[PDB]
C-alpha cells in the first residue's frame, strides 16, 4: 500500500508543500484554485509561490505551472497568500503579498497575460507594485494577506489587509476607484486585543434567510457581513451589520472578538488560512480551508509531501442568523458509488456495529440518531466549559449517561487504532440541554511523534425534539466531521499505522449507559477525484 496517507478526493498537489489556499474563483466557467506552494520541499520555504489548478467541478483538477511567482523586486523573495477579484468589464484581478528585496510585506497588483485562454495561465504584474506598503506604525513583518474587494455604493473599491499595531490584531481597510491607487482609510474595519498578527482576513456578505451565496457586493438589510479572520492559530469569524458609507461594521453580538470560547469559528479541528469566494454559476458560496499535517517534519520530508485542502464547502447563513452552516459541495456526490444502508437499529449500551461493504478509508458517511431516556443525562452546566478540554478529558473510553456515541472512521479491524467521532448530551441545573461534539485523535494511531490532540465543540441543537445528525467525509489521512447538517464542523488529521498494510474499517458505536437508535445512516464509497498533470 504505497502512499497510504494521500487523500483520494481532497485537492493536494502532486507532491511537496502547500498551504493557504489563494485567489479562488470561478471565471468563464473555469473554477480557478490556487495555492501558498514550495517548490522545492514538504516544508515551508524561503521560495513561495502560487500553485495553480483549475476545474469545471471542484472535484476534479488539472494541475497547471504556477502562476504568481516572484519576477519583481516587489515580489522577489517571496509571493503569499491574496485574493482574486474579477472587476467590471470582466477582468480578474490578483492581489497578495510579496516579499521585496529588503523584506518587507507588500501589497501587489496581478491579472491574466492571455484572457482569452480558459485556464488563465499566463499572469502579468503591475509596474507599479508594490501598490500599498505597511501604514506608519506596523511592522514589515505585520501586513498581509488582502482579501477580495467589495465595490461599495459609491462605486469606490474596498480591501482589507491582515496586520496589527502593538501586537493589536486588525484588519487595516483601503480604497480606490481604480484598483491600483489606494488610500489606507484611518480606521480598521475590526480589531482584536492581544492576538498577534490578523490573518487571511475576509468580509463577505450572506443573504438572510437563504442558503445561496452573494457576490462580495452586496448591501442591504436581508444581508449581514461577516469578519473573518486567522489568529492565534485558528480562523475565527464574527456575524454583524456592514455600512460602506459610514463605514464601520458592527459585530451582531456587540463583541469584539477575542479568540476565546466565546467566538465563533469554521472549524474546530485542523483548519486554517480559509478563503471563500463567490460561485455565480451556481449562486452560493463557496470556503476552501488548508488542512495542515499533524504528523513529523521528518514524516513529511519522508512522505514527499504536506499539506491538504479541506473539500470545497458551501456557506450560509443559519435560519436564526446566529451563526454560519457549511456544507460539502453537491459535486462531491458524483464520487458515489455503492451504497450500505442502516434503520431503525437499536445501539445498545457498550455496543460496537461494523459498516460493512464499503470503501472505509475513503467514504461519504450520514448517521442520524434518535435518543432514548434524556432524563438520565449527565448535569453539566456547559456554560463557560471549552468544548476541546472536555474532549480531551473525556475521550471515547469515557462512558457516560447518553454518549459517547457516534462513528469508528480509519479504525484496525480489532480497534487497537481508532478515530472517535462522537455526541455527548448534557444537561444542566435547569434542565436545559446541551450536545457536545468530539473527534477522538487519542487513539487514533499508535505510530510516534504524531499529533493526536482531540477537537471539540457544543452543536447548536434541540436533543429534545431534534436527532443529532453526523456526517463523516472519510479520506485516508483526513476526516471532516459535518454535525447536526453543518452547524459544527471539526476537520482532524490522523495517521493510523495499520494502513500500511491491513485494510481500514467502519463502526457505529455506543459507549454510553444509555441506548441509542440509529433512525438511519448511510455510507457510500467514494471514487477517485480526477487530477490530470498538464505542466512542464
Ligand atoms: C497565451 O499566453 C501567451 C500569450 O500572451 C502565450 O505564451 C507564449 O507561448 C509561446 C508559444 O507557445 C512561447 O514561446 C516559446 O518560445 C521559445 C523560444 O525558444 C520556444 O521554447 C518555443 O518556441 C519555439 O521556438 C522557435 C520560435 O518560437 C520555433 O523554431 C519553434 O517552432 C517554436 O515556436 C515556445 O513556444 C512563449 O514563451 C510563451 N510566453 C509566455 C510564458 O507567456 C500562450 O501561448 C497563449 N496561449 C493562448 C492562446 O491561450
Ligand atoms: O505562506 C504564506 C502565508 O502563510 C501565513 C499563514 O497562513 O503565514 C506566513 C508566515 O509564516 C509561515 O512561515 C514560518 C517560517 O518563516 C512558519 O514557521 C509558519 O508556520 C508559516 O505559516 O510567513 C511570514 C514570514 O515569512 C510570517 O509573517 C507568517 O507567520 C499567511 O500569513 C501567509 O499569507
Ligand atoms: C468503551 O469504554 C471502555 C471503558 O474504558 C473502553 O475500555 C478500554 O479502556 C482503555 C482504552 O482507553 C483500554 O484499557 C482498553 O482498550 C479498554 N479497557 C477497559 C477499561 O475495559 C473501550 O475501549 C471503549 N470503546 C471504544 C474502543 O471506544
Amino acid at each position: 500500500i504505497e502512499q497510504p496517507y494521500r487523500t483520494g478526493y481532497h485537492f493536494q498537489p502532486p507532491s511537496n508543500w502547500m498551504n493557504d489556499p489563494n485567489g479562488p474563483m470561478l471565471y468563464q466557467g473555469v473554477y480557478h484554485f490556487f495555492y501558498q506552494y514550495n517548490p522545492y520541499a514538504a516544508t515551508f520555504g524561503d521560495v513561495i509561490i502560487w500553485g495553480h489548478a483549475v476545474s469545471y467541478d471542484l472535484v476534479n483538477w488539472i494541475h497547471l505551472d504556477p502562476a504568481i511567482y516572484p519576477t519583481q523586486e516587489a515580489d522577489s523573495k517571496s509571493c503569499w497568500s491574496g485574493s482574486a477579484t474579477i472587476l467590471p468589464g470582466n477582468i480578474p484581478a490578483m492581489l497578495y503579498t510579496g516579499s521585496d528585496s529588503k523584506s518587507r510585506q507588500v501589497q501587489d497588483l496581478a491579472w491574466p497575460k492571455n484572457l482569452s485562454d480558459p485556464f488563465l495561465r499566463e499572469w502579468v504584474k503591475h509596474p507599479k507594485n508594490p501598490l500599498i506598503t505597511p501604514p506608519e506604525g506596523v511592522k514589515d513583518d505585520c501586513f498581509r494577506d488582502p482579501s477580495t474587494a467589495w465595490l461599495g455604493p459609491d462605486g469606490v473599491w474596498r480591501i482589507v489587509v491582515g496586520g496589527d499595531r502593538d501586537n493589536n490584531g486588525m484588519a487595516f481597510l483601503y480604497q480606490s476607484t481604480d484598483f491600483v491607487n489606494w488610500k489606507r482609510y484611518d480606521q480598521p474595519l475590526s480589531s482584536a486585543d492581544a492576538t498577534g498578527t490578523w490573518q487571511c482576513p475576509d468580509f463577505y456578505p450572506v443573504p438572510l434567510n437563504s442558503t445561496n451565496g452573494l457576490d462580495t457586493s452586496v448591501y442591504g438589510g436581508s444581508v449581514r457581513h461577516v469578519m473573518k479572520a486567522g489568529f492565534e492559530g485558528h480562523d475565527w469569524y464574527t456575524i454583524g451589520t456592514y455600512s460602506p458609507d459610514r463605514e464601520n461594521f458592527l459585530p451582531q453580538n456587540g463583541l469584539s472578538l477575542t479568540g476565546s470560547t466565546l467566538d465563533l469559528r469554521y472549524d474546530y479541528g485542523q483548519f486554517y488560512a480559509s478563503k471563500s469566494f463567490f460561485d455565480d454559476a451556481k449562486n452560493r458560496r463557496v470556503l476552501w480551508a488548508w488542512v495542515p499535517e499533524t504528523d513529523s517534519q521528518a514524516d513529511d520530508i519522508e512522505k514527499g509531501w504536506a499539506g491538504l485542502q479541506s473539500f470545497p464547502r458551501a456557506l450560509w447563513i443559519d435560519r436564526n442568523g446566529k451563526q454560519l452552516i457549511q456544507w460539502p459541495v453537491e459535486e462531491i456526490e458524483e464520487l458515489r458509488q455503492n451504497q450500505v444502508n442502516l434503520q431503525n437499529k437499536n445501539l445498545k449500551p457498550g455496543s460496537v456495529l461494523e459498516i460493512h461493504g464499503i470503501a472505509a478509508s475513503q467514504a461519504d458517511v450520514t448517521i442520524s440518531f434518535k435518543l432514548e431516556g434524556l432524563k438520565e443525562a449527565e448535569v453539566l452546566d456547559t456554560t463557560l466549559v471549552d468544548p476541546q478540554a472536555l474532549c480531551n478529558e473525556r475521550g471515547a473510553s469515557s462512558r457516560g449517561a447518553l454518549g459517547p456515541f457516534g462513528l469508528l472512521a480509519m479504525a484496525s479491524k480489532d480497534l487497537k487504532e481508532q478515530s472517535a467521532i462522537f455526541f455527548r448530551v448534557f444537561q444542566n441545573q435547569l434542565g436545559r440541554y446541551s450536545v457536545l461534539m468530539c473527534s477522538d485523535l487519542s487513539r487514533s494511531t499508535v505510530r510516534s511523534n504524531i499529533d493526536t490532540t482531540s477537537y471539540g465543540a457544543f452543536v447548536d441543537i434541540d436533543p429534545r425534539s431534534e436527532e443529532i445528525s453526523l456526517r463523516n467525509l472519510i479520506d485516508h489521512s483526513i476526516i471532516e466531521s459535518f454535525g447536526a447538517g453543518g452547524k459544527t464542523c471539526i476537520t482532524s488529521r490522523i495517521y493510523p499505522k495499520f494502513v500500511n498494510n491491513e485494510e481500514a474499517h467502519l463502526f457505529v458505536f455506543n459507549n454510553g449507559t444509555q441506548n441509542v437508535k440509529i433512525s438511519e445512516m448511510s455510507a457510500w464509497s467514494m471514487k477517485n477525484a480526477k487530477f490530470v498533470v498538464d505542466q512542464s
